[PDB]
């Protein structure tokens, strides 16, 4: 599912993402848009053989299951594929214990290079609430 702007802020606040960790919800929205543009089936494979899943774009060498990433970690305890889903669930719960494990939404490198200290309230302008 490709989702709009707004309907994914909704989605992500609704699931307790705005401010959660200090992080308010354009931040996470922004963070989205760049990872994965919104869409939940969004796939990218990383050089050591890892691979990237869903709209946060979750890494398989820590966080999920994939079945080929050789000594990798599922720390999320979820198959990979469940970060592919139409409903954010899944994404939201591991993006909570990513951004909880010391340091905080520098873990995507997205928000790092093209969120982190920009207007990230402009990600949720406009938007029903």
């Amino acid at each position: 599912k490709v989702f709009g702007r707004c309907e994914l802020a909704a989605a992500m606040k609704r699931h307790g993402l705005d401010n959660y960790r200090g992080y308010s919800l354009g931040n996470w929205v922004c963070a989205a848009k760049f990872e994965s543009n919104f869409n939940t089936q969004a796939t990218n494979r990383n050089t050591d053989g890892s691979t990237d899943y869903g709209i946060l774009q979750i890494n398989s060498r820590w966080w999920c299951n994939d079945g080929r990433t050789p000594g990798s970690r599922n720390l999320c305890n979820i198959p990979c594929s469940a970060l592919l889903s139409s409903d954010i669930t899944a994404s939201v719960n591991c993006a909570k214990k990513i951004v909880s494990d010391g340091n905080g939404m520098n873990a995507w490198v997205a928000w790092r290079n093209r969120c982190k200290g920009t207007d990230v309230q402009a990600w949720i302008r406009g938007c029903r609430l």
